[PDB]
């Protein structure tokens, strides 16, 4: 398998990238990108690790040398935000870089899955396709928005309020990734009950997790470390359904039936060609049912704004 | 177990910083300690991955509450050198910051692991050896100098050049961190064999390793990432020998017999109390014993240069 991380120089692509080296299949590639002229010396780090992964690294305007033969794409380019801000006030110096980068995606290699991590993930996954569509090579089962790192923080709080190993619970959650969107199924959580007070409270602690960060790094930025480590998870579930390991299912952000908006984040059985099954989202508690009618407004507007910047 | 990471807010820091949150014994704990105001945050980046080591970080001139019960303590800190210096040449900027927190140690956690990587190692380790004996506290078998980049540099190269696995070879390395001070010993390489071209080609790859990194990235810094792997194994060596575990052998740069210089890297077999045998160099070609009578004014010299400066 190669897999490209477009935006290798950053703080997230950093981390991701040092931690697929180490875990990613032996026999693996792994090209890194960036424009940033440190990409290629950011390669020859992380090429003295004794794993059997090939890495190389490229800089420049021309991402197409990192792109050629890559059968999963990673993209974690982008500016991160500062306290006080909201992830959607990220859209007028991300957008751009999102149509580029994919854009030669398209042309080079547009049978690779395509994983997108630039904020907002709600706008710029619309974005992505709009681009693919019209450049004659949209596949909707091979375009994915990140939304891994509001899984593992779910996974942290719930643990920790019930005593659980952090290791042993799995949370699904669905919407987006945006303070309004991101819905925790905590009514889903096998093996553990929670109070009225307790769904509240947590829904609150993960919806906000990330303005929490902004805060606490007080103008150093985002999350960079626990984000790398939740798209190398994904990115790992990605290349195990590509070699063909059965029964590989994760949320993430992606065009379906359109019952709820036209893209929306759901768990997904994955296989060789990228998605093979959209699941159910199961039964839903009141809270839950209350909590997911009233994102659909906001959603479906986060969806319009990508679809006009590639449109008009 | 806990583990004090100072200099966490730094490229090696927080690559370290990330590798041990997912990879030490659940039950541990993990302080981060930098000057850099973003340091409480990189912690609670840190805090949302789903494992079960608390981590908590610190900022301000005072370390004492992330040194509070430490167990290992790991010293990153320091400025990295740009193309055209020398490791050495960084002893200006990074003697007082060595000198400065291995003091509060000293004070706080006098019986702690002590793993000193903090450039240039070969003076570092020797300043750091005569603040504790000055405050009374030193114990030898405690005070490491981390050079297992240079074992993973040489595993690396070794493989790729023999045909090998990576993760199958291991090659002892001997001396110091510095150019000249390298010296991997490819003639007790099991189950391989090299021409007298390619122990002079192989051992010039590995000294200058560094070096080429630096060149890489072109004024963007030194090796980080691979330097945090390195720092990693190391710890993770450290705790799995504090918690009882037999036959851990790592070699460091250590104060021991003397027989070559007061401070020397040699394999090393682990216990409870930081370094329970110091281990024979075994038997050199005659192009190892050459380049090891070669070293050795360089490397009491480099001694000498941090004894000085504490003591003077």
């Amino acid at each position: 398998m190669k897999v490209a991380v477009l935006g290798a120089a950053g703080g997230i692509g950093q981390a991701l990238a040092l931690l697929l080296k180490t875990q990613l299949p032996s026999g693996s590639e792994l090209s890194l990108y960036d424009i940033a002229p440190v990409t290629p010396g950011v390669a020859v780090d992380l090429s003295h690790i004794p794993t059997a992964v090939k890495i190389k690294g490229f800089s420049g305007e021309d991402a197409t040398p990192a792109l050629e033969g890559a059968d999963v794409v990673l993209i974690s380019a982008g500016v991160r935000r500062k306290p006080g801000m909201d992830r959607s006030d990220l859209f007028n110096v991300n957008a751009g870089i999102v149509k580029n980068l994919v854009q030669q995606v398209a042309k080079t290699c547009p049978k690779a899955c395509i994983g997108i991590i630039t904020n907002p993930v709600n706008t710029t996954v619309a974005i992505a396709a709009e681009v693919l569509k019209k450049a004659g090579v949209y596949d909707k089962n091979k375009l994915f928005g990140v939304t891994t790192l509001d899984i593992i923080r779910s996974n942290t709080f719930v643990a920790e309020l019930k005593g659980k190993q952090p290791g042993e619970v799995e949370v699904p959650v669905i919407g987006g990734h945006s303070g309004v969107t991101i819905l925790p199924l905590l009514s889903q959580v096998p093996g553990v009950s929670f109070t009225e007070q307790e769904v509240a409270d947590l829904t609150k602690r993960i919806q906000n997790a990330g303005t929490e960060v902004v805060e606490a790094k007080a103008g150093g930025g985002s999350a960079t470390l626990s984000m790398g480590q939740a798209a190398a998870r994904f990115g790992l579930s990605l290349v195990r359904a590509l070699q063909g390991e059965q029964g590989v299912v994760e949320c993430a952000y992606v065009e379906g039936d359109g019952q709820y908006a036209r893209f929306f984040s759901q768990p997904l059985l994955l296989g060789k060609n990228g998605v093979e099954e959209r699941k159910s989202i199961g039964t839903l508690s009141a809270f839950e049912q209350n909590a997911l009618e009233g994102m659909l407004d906001t959603l479906k507007k986060d969806i319009a704004l990508g679809q006009e910047f590639v449109n008009k």
